[PDB]
């Protein structure tokens, strides 16, 4: 039976799309500490989003399952009779989750608390980590989207997913020939505009493409959008989170009430200041709470601020090279071997990261017994659970099969490196397995992963759902 299963697993890694390509795969079982199979375990290989794995359980161990975020406006002294105060700040804490209605609620704090007026200005201060907003080895090509945006402790997380500094911008067609409407969401009046878009006639081809310049501040649109094409919705990052997360705290500000007169920008709240007024605060859910759509959907934004956050912790500073550090201690702290680490951010957008598989399903074995085990498997992606919030990136994968509403685990995927680690529980023992692929050339090796995943469910006595 269980050479039965090798022999499966070999075959399976016969693949022929994995041709070239080192393969790091390791299970073991986690009541006994069997080692059911391991090929290359020792290898060292790029992780792609495996990397947050890491970064979760550091979070967890350092700021714990209870930990929360802050954010306040803050004036040099509280508003008079005549409710003026000269200039505000907002101050983020690193909230990975501030919502555009967080920054409505506290304008209307500020409102409450009956402040009028801002004579001054209004700054934004992501002060609590440092302004290094991208990590060394990150492409720039790559820095128009999402999973590459900037970082700081001062951003605002769009939608329910909270993808953080960035804005949704939308396009929709027009009459045949006249330029495409461009929306540029939460940016309108902060980043520029480039529209070079055309409505293309009615079953024209569609090429429309929204891009962000490297270095610049502005979202050009370029290409042709079909007459009779569904609006296209697009997700853009912009240039210094905090000054957009400025930008809108002015525009709740003015509406709910309260007319700044100066200009919006970044600063600290200043040093000469004795006793700060608080005027609002905002206190995010916690982290056992932000680990869900986190962990499910692979934010990378989440990622960084939380090594920040680490940082922060451990050494009151809001930087990489504290926070990695951070990591691996508490990796350390867990009982986890980091010989074969090598940590260049929280992600795994970075290609200087390095694991091993032993080393995965060593955290994995180490996060089964700690404490906080359940809120960290709660966070993991379940095969083929259609329920965006509970099957995250594996919502259509293993639909149909015993790794079905069994199978925990986190994805990975670039260019030539593809990642499946977790859980597999059952009849049986709970699984621990890691499945590391680097340097394949066509497409991910999904249905490989896949196979491994679903024998060991079945090897764990499961059966596909019917
Ligand atoms: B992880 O999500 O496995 C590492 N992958 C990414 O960060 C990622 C996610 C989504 C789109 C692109 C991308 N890139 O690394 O290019
Ligand atoms: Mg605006
Ligand atoms: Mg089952």
């Amino acid at each position: 039976r269980l050479t039965e299963l090798r022999e499966d697993i070999d075959a399976i890694l016969e693949d022929p799309a994995l041709e070239g390509a080192v393969s790091g795969v390791v299970v073991v079982d986690t009541a006994t500490g069997e080692e059911l199979y391991s090929r290359d375990g020792g290898e060292q290989l790029l992780p792609a989003s495996n990397m947050k794995l890491f970064t979760a359980a550091a979070a967890l161990e350092v700021l714990g399952a209870d930990h929360s975020f802050g954010t306040e406006v803050a004036a040099e002294s509280a508003p008079g009779r005549r409710g003026e105060v000269q200039d505000l700040y907002l101050v983020g804490r690193g909230d990975p989750t501030l919502s555009a209605e967080d920054l409505d609620a506290m304008a209307a704090e500020v409102a409450a608390s009956g402040v009028r007026t801002v004579r001054g200005d209004l700054y934004a201060d992501d002060t609590w980590f440092d302004s290094e907003r991208l990590v060394d080895d990150w492409w720039p090509e790559d820095e128009p989207y999402a999973y590459s945006a900037q970082i700081s402790a001062l951003t605002v997380a769009h939608g329910e997913r909270f993808d953080t500094g960035v804005t949704e911008v939308s396009v929709t067609p027009a009459a045949e020939g006249e330029p495409a409407d461009v929306d540029l969401g939460a940016a309108e009046g902060y980043a520029e505009l480039d529209n070079r878009a055309v409505t293309g006639a009615a079953g024209s081809a569609n090429t429309l493409v929204i891009d962000r310049p490297v270095g610049t501040n502005t979202i050009a649109v370029t290409g042709s959008l079909p007459a009779d094409a569904a609006p296209v919705t697009a997700l853009r990052t912009v240039d210094e989170p905090a000054a957009l997360a400025g930008h809108l705290f002015e525009e709740a500000l003015e509406s709910n009430g309260v007319t700044v007169k100066g200009d919006v920008g970044l600063g600290g709240v200043p040093a000469d200041w004795q006793d700060a007024e608080v005027l609002a605060d905002h206190t995010s859910a916690e982290l056992s709470e932000i680990l869900v759509p986190f962990m499910k959907f692979s934010n990378n934004g989440h990622a960084e601020m939380l090594v920040k956050s680490i940082g922060q912790e451990t050494a009151g500073a809001g930087t990489w090279d504290a926070g990695l550090v951070g990591v691996e201690e508490a990796l350390s702290g867990l009982g986890v071997d980091t010989a074969g680490l090598v940590l260049n951010d929280g992600s795994g957008l970075s290609r200087g990261n390095l694991v091993t598989a032993d080393t995965v399903v060593d955290l994995l074995g180490q996060a089964g017994s700690a404490p906080w085990a359940q809120t960290w498997s709660a966070s993991l992606p379940v095969a083929g659970e259609s329920d965006p919030f509970v099957g995250g990136t594996l919502a259509n994968r293993m639909r149909g099969t015993a790794a079905e509403g069994v199978v925990e685990a986190k994805t990975g995927t670039m260019s030539g490196v593809s990642a499946l680690s977790g859980y597999v529980p059952g009849p049986e023992g709970e699984l621990a397995f890691s499945i590391v692929n680097n340097g394949h050339s066509g497409p991910a090796p999904l249905a490989v992963q896949d196979a491994i995943a679903v024998r060991l469910a079945e090897y764990a006595g499961h059966q596909a759902p019917e």
